[PDB]
């Protein structure tokens, strides 16, 4: 159970996220819920990314790298798990208001 094998992930860690936790949680959720019923995560990416183009272009580095990782690791650990790990990647532990 890792997510460290891929260089895209470390780059996400480097950027610290800086994205809307709430929206990414929904992005991940949105592809997840589709992929739970469907079988093609690439296609699941298409809907959500085309629907949320504004945010996708906003955090294009983030959304490019995660889209790769999401598909890449869903086959290995599962999309549920990857989505959670991505949230973990954008979240600082507990030092926010006092950081």
């Amino acid at each position: 159970m890792s997510i460290l094998e891929d260089p895209e992930f470390v780059k996400l860690r480097q950027f610290k996220g800086k994205v809307n936790f709430n929206l990414v949680m929904q992005i991940l959720d949105e592809i997840e819920l589709d992929l739970r019923g469907s079988d093609n995560i690439k296609t699941s990416i298409i809907y959500v990314y085309s629907s949320h183009l504004d945010e996708i272009r906003k955090n294009k580095e983030f959304y490019d790298m995660i889209a790769e990782i999401l598909q890449r690791y869903y086959k290995k650990i599962g999309i549920e798990n990857v989505n959670q790990l991505i949230l973990t990647t954008i979240k600082l532990e507990h030092h926010h208001h006092h950081h």
